[PDB]
């Protein structure tokens, strides 16, 4: 048992694709050794939540989990058990030595604007130990004062071509016979989303024989 979603994330900025701009900008920061509080902002499964654990990476070396939490902001239990958790990770001073831990917070633009307001306190209250990450879907549905707070990087849809040219990278690494229309069927199934497509290509891999077509749409017939 074992995740190709995970096995095959990026480890370093530079293995996210389709999103260069964004990068660049990013790669300047950890040559800096520090960040602002960042907001990432673009369609569901372009990379955002990859993106930041590679920064995160990048940032604190092979020891980054220990100063790094991943959390959703809309959390069905409302802002203040976030907030609570937050405040807990946040107590304790940065291990190994690093400058400052990183929080992570998914689906920011889920919360009312009160919730955001909440949360807005917490993110000041900490801003000398922490980092804040928050990813959104657009940029408009977060407040003012958290987007003037953040330097902003805007999420791109990714290009058939680079998923195309990950999933090839993946089935050369696995060793995965793949034909041409297999490779097709398999960008059609995805959606866009590299996560279905990976899971999908783990899946007609596990079948253990050249994947074509037809697995493809067995294995997603099986979903
Ligand atoms: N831009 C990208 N470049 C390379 N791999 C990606 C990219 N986006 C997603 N992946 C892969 O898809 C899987 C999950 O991506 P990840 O960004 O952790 O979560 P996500 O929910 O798909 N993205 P997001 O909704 O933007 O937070 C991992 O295998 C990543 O390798
Ligand atoms: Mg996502």
């Amino acid at each position: 048992f074992e995740i190709w979603v995970e096995k095959y994330r990026p480890r370093t900025l530079d293995e996210v694709v389709g999103q260069d701009e964004v990068i660049q900008r990013l790669k300047g920061y950890v040559e800096r050794k520090n960040i602002p509080h960042l907001l990432f902002s673009g369609p569901p499964g372009t990379g955002k939540t990859a993106t930041a654990i590679a920064l995160a990476r990048d940032l604190f070396g092979e020891n980054w989990r220990d100063n790094f939490i991943e959390m959703n902001a809309s959390d069905e239990r409302g802002i203040d058990v976030v907030r609570h958790k937050i405040k807990e990770f946040a107590r304790t001073a940065p291990i190994g030595g690093a400058p400052f831990k990183i929080i992570f917070l998914d689906e920011a633009d889920a919360l009312t604007a009160d919730a955001q307001a909440a949360l807005r306190r917490t993110m000041e209250m900490y801003s000398k130990s922490c980092r804040f990450i928050l990813s959104c879907n657009y940029v408009s549905r977060i407040i003012e004062p958290i987007q003037s707070r953040c330097a902003v990087f805007r999420f791109k849809p990714v290009p058939k071509e680079a998923m195309k040219k990950r999933l090839l990278e993946i089935c050369e690494k696995e060793g995965v016979k793949i034909t041409e229309d297999g490779l097709e069927a398999l960008i059609y199934i995805s959606g866009g989303d590299f996560r279905k497509a990976i899971n999908a290509l783990q899946g007609a891999a596990a079948i253990g024989e050249v994947v074509d077509a037809d697995t493809i749409y067995q294995i997603t017939a099986t979903a």
